[PDB]
Parts: structure tokens; sequence; C-alpha cells
């Protein structure tokens, strides 16, 4: 159904003219996203705008992302859709895109992200990927820090499913078996998460000084997997978790049900980490 806004738990009958445009948001990865204010209540939401005369290749990825979002309404680690508006020339999609991606948090910190923050981030992203495969048979195919969102209340969610498959991504985070496939990609997203954790924990992308896309894939296959350094005070569980996701042989790479039993995961499922306070202090460093 269209023409409804469900901010929180209250459903409001609304149209596009009931929202005030406050300017553009992000980089326009999937499509043009607006920061808008609902005049009836005062809430600020993110609204995608898909034009029927727009690029048909971009419009296909927008509808594919929306399809996965709509059927993932019962997973708390995936961004939610608040409503849709269908006019004769546009489609407006109200989503939970408020907050900052992990890539922009890295640029503002100008340094490593603390382990206690990456622990809660790992739990949310692994459970989101495990939900997609078990309940829908979907693989993400593009796990990277720019697709990991954090908000004011300390929530962490996956967002972009534009190229998700029902069983190509950035070359920097491509698993070895997606570069050199034998004869199988259920665990390629696990490798992408491992590279993302190394990049955020150190503030440096592991495959450095590559000037072309093909050079990155060469070093993924030719060199040993980039491991977590041992002189930054990282716990033994964190180093053990990263080493498991970064197993080059995908047959020996652990499974989601096996990863969800790791001591690193079980620790931050129960540990109380104030992600909201850490988020506000990093956001309060204007640059």
């Amino acid at each position: 159904q269209t023409g409804y806004l469900t901010i929180g738990g209250q459903r409001y009958q609304a149209e596009i003219n009931d929202l005030e445009n406050l300017g553009e948001m992000g980089s326009g990865t999937c499509g043009q996203v607006w920061k808008m204010r609902f005049r009836k209540t005062g809430h600020v939401i993110a609204v995608k705008q898909m034009r029927r005369s727009g690029n048909k290749e971009e419009n296909k990825r927008i509808l594919m992302d929306l399809d996965v979002v709509l059927k993932s309404h019962d997973c708390p680690y995936i961004v939610q859709c608040f409503g849709t508006f269908i006019t004769n020339t546009d489609v407006f999609i109200a989503m939970e895109l408020m907050g900052t991606c992990a890539e922009k948090l890295k640029k503002r910190m100008q340094g490593p992200i603390p382990e206690r923050i990456l622990g809660k981030m790992t739990v949310a992203i692994v459970k989101a990927l495990y939900y997609l495969k078990e309940k829908h048979g979907v693989i993400h195919r593009d796990v990277k820090p720019s697709n990991i969102l954090l908000d004011e209340r300390g929530q962490i969610k996956l967002c972009d499913f534009g190229i998700s498959g029902r069983l190509a991504g950035c070359a920097a985070y491509m698993a070895p078996e997606r570069i050199d496939p034998p004869d199988y990609d259920i665990r390629a997203d696990v490798w992408s998460l491992g590279i993302s954790l190394v990049e955020l924990a150190t503030g440096q992308f592991p495959y450095k000084n590559c000037k072309t896309d093909f050079e990155v894939l060469t070093k993924v296959l030719q060199e040993e997997p980039p491991l977590l350094p041992g002189h930054m005070g990282f716990s033994g569980d964190f180093q053990s978790f990263v080493k498991d996701c970064l197993t080059k042989d995908h047959r020996k790479r652990p499974k989601y049900n096996k990863l969800l039993e790791h001591s690193f995961i079980k620790r931050y499922e129960t540990l109380e980490v104030d992600v909201a306070s850490w988020f506000k202090d990093v956001m309060a460093k204007t640059e």
C-alpha cells in the first residue's frame, strides 16, 4: 500500500506535499535522497526520489533494494521503509537512512575505531547477513563500510541491497573465490566483512598503493590475507574472529551459524556498550 507514513508506530495519511525539502543527502549511491520534514508532526526523515524518466539501470537497482527492504520488516539490523508515494512522474520512498555510514565516521575520527564499537557492529552485520540467507536466500554482494549505518540512538544496520542476488561489487572488498571462481559464493560476504573490520580497526585500507582495480585483485590472490596487528591492544577474540573471516580458501571459511558462536560475537551480544554517546562525540568534531 502507498500513501501512508508510519513514523514509529502511528500511521499517517500523507502525500508528497506534506513534507518540506531540507536539501540533498549523501552521495547518491542508489538514487537521489532528500532530507525531508513531515509538517504534520515535525519528524525528519530520508526520502528517495525515483523518476520514471530516469536512468533505467539506476531505477532497477532502486526497486531491487526496496524489494529486499520491504520483506525484511522483522529484522532489526536492516534499514526499514516508512512508506511510499506514487505520483504520475515520480516514486518517493521514505526510509530509515538517517545517520552516518562507517566510512564517514572513519574520515571524521582521522584514526582507528575502538574495538568495543566494532564488536557491536560485527554482531549487527553478521546477524543481518544471516537473516538474508536463511529467511530469503539472498546474498548482499557489496559489504563495505559505506553500507554500514550508525545513528543517534546507537543502532547499526545494513542499508544498500541494490545488487543483492537470490542465489559485481567493489573490487577492493572482493573475496578470492569471486575473482577466481572454481567450476559457492555463500561466504564471499564474510570475506568482505573481514576486510572492512581491518580497515576500520586500523584506519588504513589493507591493500595499499594500488593505482588500478586489477592491481587490487592481484594482491588479494597473490599475498597472504591482511591480519589484525598485534601491538594495538586488540583482544585475542578480535584477532581470532578476523583471521577466520579472512580464510582465503572459501571451503575452509566458517559459516554464519559457526561465526555466530564465536567468543567475539558472544561477548558483545551481552556487553553494554554506549554507542550513542560515542557517536555524538565523533559527530561533534566538525570537518
